[PDB]
């Protein structure tokens, strides 16, 4: 890339797919961060729910078997919370960081670059002008280092800007896998945590559960039947 | 329960012990009520970050890994989706049906026998005014057996309204212990399908993509000093 035409050719390509890049990992960003909230959201109404249950006796069998239900909520909630912050950590943290930190670097350096070119054809303007008339060896002399400069200072901010456009291609594949691994590593430890504390003794409570609700069912339509009687008897 | 005094005065326990069993219920279905909210957008959520992924291609080894984390993650959005579904049927439902159903029965049935109970009050004050005065045979006859038959709709209406009371008394208990132990079952579901999508070869390829990461990281670093040569003969 021996020359600035060749250069800048290949800044307007590498602009271009920087502005598809910023498109698609924003609407990334902003999936990823629905994930989160929901998580989070998921996580703090679970805690609320086990911590309702406890409060029931704050008003005996019944509570506790709701105790048992809120310990083996409790536990599944600690699985939801340290899955949100991991999810925070590990996954919205390098999106977020990619979006607040590299896409608007790109955008500042391409405003830079632009000004240092207004700041060009402004000289080469002016050197049109004054080379249309008799005047000082002085502006002359002004005129034409102001080109030398001018130019000088657009090619600097040029290659600040191909730099980090250059190194965007490499921030954008560890931004797309590292919050994507991140998501995944939480995720297995989310289901193996939380499947280990659902076991086959809470699965022996639950069926024992059903039994007791099918039993007050029963119960409930026989007492149906008593307190129809009794109402007849009081009319 | 022999007689009408006895029974008002149950009456009253029933309807205070109904007026906390509605605050406690009401509490529990909002606390559900945001679980079943919040895994629903959680499940959206995990979908349409797996759909980008695979949106990625319409702009190639990239292209690839994208598609492999998007079929993982569309496995554990099934299991996302199948517990909202379940949540919505064996959790949301029976607290739903509860207070929709049941506590509301309990408040109309309160204002039915309110009404009966206005109107033998005005029977019984209507008797007081015609007893201090000489009139006819007939407006006696007629006061006194409004008495009887405003009573006997207040009675009637006070056991329409006792019976559902004692049968909330079952109700209460099946609509604690249903939807907990719905939730539960459809959990146990969901960790158990979701923990065997994560296995030992999901982790093989978390670990390549793992390296994969470090190595662009390495790459960047190696080609941002040859970006900065070349810059520096460019200029």
């Amino acid at each position: 890339l021996e020359d600035s035409p060749q250069t800048r050719s290949l800044l307007g390509v590498f602009e271009e797919d920087a502005t598809a890049i910023s498109n698609y990992m924003n609407q990334l960003y902003q999936a990823m961060h629905r994930i989160y909230d929901a998580q989070n959201e998921l996580s703090a109404a679970t805690h609320l729910t086990s911590k309702l249950l406890k409060e029931y006796e704050k008003q005996e069998v019944m509570s506790s078997t709701l105790q048992q239900f809120s310990k083996v909520i409790d536990e599944l909630s600690s699985c939801h919370a340290v899955l949100s912050t991991q999810l925070a950590d590990a996954m919205m943290f390098p999106i977020t960081q990619f979006k607040e930190r590299d896409l608007k670097e790109i955008l500042t350096l391409k405003e830079v670059f632009q000004i240092a070119s207004n700041d060009h054809d402004a000289a080469i303007n002016r050197y049109s002008r004054l080379s249309k008339k008799r005047e000082n060896d002085k502006v002359k002399y002004e005129v034409t280092e102001d080109v030398y400069t001018s130019r000088k200072k657009q090619h600097q901010t040029m290659m600040h800007y191909f730099c980090a456009l250059n190194t965007l291609q490499y921030k954008k594949k560890i931004a797309l896998l590292e919050p994507l691994l991140g998501y995944m590593q939480a995720q297995i430890s989310f289901f193996k945590m939380g499947s280990e504390n659902l076991n086959e003794q809470l699965e022996e409570f639950l069926a024992n559960i059903g039994t007791s609700v099918q039993n007050v069912r029963r119960e409930m339509d026989s007492d149906i039947e008593t307190m129809q009687q009794t109402i007849e008897d009081l009319e």
